[PDB]
């Protein structure tokens, strides 16, 4: 017989990527409307980068490359998991994957039987719960409360532990909240994840969109319980380049690759050249970053005074590029206020599927004339 | 509690990613020998498209592109399967992704319920089987023989049909055979899809690699039971561009989109524009193609005639660029057979995993120095 498989037919499709295609074409349909829903850089990819990719194409670098990625990238990998984060990886112990997506898709479908739980923080990321129950796998979650700026409380999180939790997913720069989670609270869970045997899974891409306090990776407390997950697409605005990048236990990165090698074979030859070079030209990547993160960070303290003099709550960010605004002076959930805020000419993304119910997630990775505008229509409304 | 997935256990990373990179590795210890073990074009990728890519790097193209792919490149699709193989698609009936394997990775993950049986002809493609499983499904193996040109019989076909069948993949032209099935038993295969009520999977990436008869497009007879994949890999030489396409029953097409969404967002956006100069730009790449098979024809024939002078047995190709050669001459089995073969300095995929046994797969992707190079061996081993 024909038909689609159950867990197809379970799924959601990503539905901050439904919405950023609705906003897109409503400013075809000729709409004025102010987007706010972009979760990527405004930013083009940095010069050195893309010559690094011209430099590829013009060698013929246009071949397969391994499931775990070029040995240059392993290396540089290697390399920058151990100066930035104080990882003790090797090149074997890393894997370049089709973007941080790739990354934790094959990731759950390696470590995750039928039945098996995963505890996710909420609000968390659209993608999370998708993946894991794709996989088979039961998503446990364990709240996260503004009152307590969207900080984990490691001990909400011990009393959602048992004996089929396989998994923990942290997320720190936080999407959709932005909050910067304390080294003591990730020491906290990575001793939990020891303690009752199970993975750590630590979703850093956001790791240098930081403003305020400092960037901890439990994979130093707990190296073979935990897998790092990061990418290229925040932090040199190469989000259309698909690259990401892994690293943890070398028994589950090779795991990983051979899902890879069923799947994809490998990423884009021509774009893992381009990383290595973002990667190994420090001097040049450190001076896009710092550039970068001092135009979000004046964007975001641009848009925080102004929700502020409209009087709409939401937690001050310190990392990655959203913030969750409390929608009830505009109506009394997310789906009507989001409603109202298009209609007042403002796409932003309903807090609904992130389980922020209440909220809306606003992006500030765009030109601050977009942000006046926005919150000039944010006033109307109200 | 920690651990891998049985899923994940159970699989078998690529045989023939695995036997490259050993004879990759190989030839870094300073070991002389010829590996006839490519699935990829020795011409790196024309100009035309190197050009394409470079444009969209300078327009600043680089951000995430829709599941689907660019609309772009989907209407250049819609109009290559109708003007290229008589299929009556539509843009939304088509899908673009992290190349061929990921279409049918994609494709069973989105169809496969556990337990359906999904028929794959002998000698196989070494991922068919392992993506069937991955996904919960049954393979059942229906021989092709040697003294039959490794064309399928559809009567052997309809004795292999189950209430439980859902799909069954047919591969023309062949790997690891290179095997241009007859028009007539690719309509055989699509009526029995249609009287039975199951999915016809027709991989056609090498389409142009083609030297006698005419490619046959099963999705013309019965276009709603039929998925038909394709990629820009062989045919332009862009394996490690990661660029494949696919069209059929939009309902399917709509759910292979949303994995991409759950798993790899979307292709690289770079690949996707230089893919649709490879597809719009007619002159050009039909020039390539034309090159590039008169090449590997010239070396079709410089191979088999120089087994032919050995004394040892394969079926004439007439598409792809693979040999699958009796190596009962030089040994009881295709392992103890690779052996030999490798320590004589010539590196063969052994036909084990391909369902081959007793025989070994030759790629003529190579220099006619290799090839000739090879049969010196070969003739020594003798
Ligand atoms: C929290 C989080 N984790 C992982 C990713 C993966 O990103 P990509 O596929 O673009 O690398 C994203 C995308 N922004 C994300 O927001
Ligand atoms: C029979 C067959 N089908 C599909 C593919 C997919 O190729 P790719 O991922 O490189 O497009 C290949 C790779 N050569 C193949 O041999």
């Amino acid at each position: 017989m024909r038909g689609l498989s159950r867990r197809v037919q379970a799924m959601k499709p990503s539905a901050t990527v439904a919405v950023n295609a609705k906003a897109l074409e409503l400013r075809r349909q000729g709409v004025d409307l102010v987007a706010l829903t972009a979760g990527e850089p405004d930013f083009d990819t940095p010069e050195h980068v893309k010559e690094a990719a011209r430099r590829a194409l013009a060698q013929g670098k246009t071949k397969y490359a391994p499931p775990a990625g070029i040995p240059e990238l392993r290396e540089a990998l290697a390399e920058k998991f151990r100066r930035e984060n104080g990882l003790s990886v090797t090149p074997e112990e890393t894997i370049v994957t089709v973007g941080g997506k790739q990354a934790l898709f094959n990731l759950f479908q390696a470590i995750l039987d039928p039945g098996d739980e995963v505890i996710v923080l909420s609000p968390y990321w659209v993608s999370y719960p998708e993946m894991v129950r794709f996989a088979g796998g039961v998503v446990v979650e364990v709240e996260t409360l503004p009152e307590e700026g969207f900080v984990p409380d490691p001990e909400r999180v011990r009393r959602a532990i048992t004996p089929r939790t396989k998994a923990l997913v942290v997320n720190s720069p936080n999407n959709p909240t932005g909050a910067v989670y304390p080294k003591e609270v990730l020491e906290a869970l990575a001793r939990l994840a020891v303690e009752h045997d199970f993975y750590l899974v630590s979703d850093e891409i956001y790791e240098h969109l930081l403003y305020e306090g400092e960037h901890f990776s439990p994979g130093r407390v707990a190296p073979e319980h935990t897998l790092t997950v990061n990418g290229a697409a925040k932090a040199f605005a190469m989000t259309g380049w698909r690259i990401g990048y892994a690293c943890g236990p070398k028994e589950v990165i090779k795991a990983m690759a051979s899902v890879s090698s069923q799947s994809t074979t490998s990423p884009d030859t021509i774009a893992q050249w381009a990383t290595l070079e973002a990667l190994t030209n420090q001097e040049a990547s450190r001076a896009f970053v710092e550039m970068a993160r001092e135009a979000y960070r004046r964007r975001r303290d641009l848009l925080l005074e102004g929700l502020t003099a409209l009087g709409l709550k939401a937690v001050r960010p310190s990392g990655a590029f959203y913030v969750l605004m409390d929608t009830s002076p505009i109506a009394p959930d997310e789906v009507r206020a989001a409603e109202r805020l298009l209609e007042a000419g403002v796409a932003v993304v309903p807090g609904t599927d992130f389980a922020a119910f209440g909220h809306v997630r606003l992006s500030y990775a765009t030109s601050e004339e977009n942000l006046r505008k926005a919150l000039e229509r944010f006033a109307r409304v109200l």
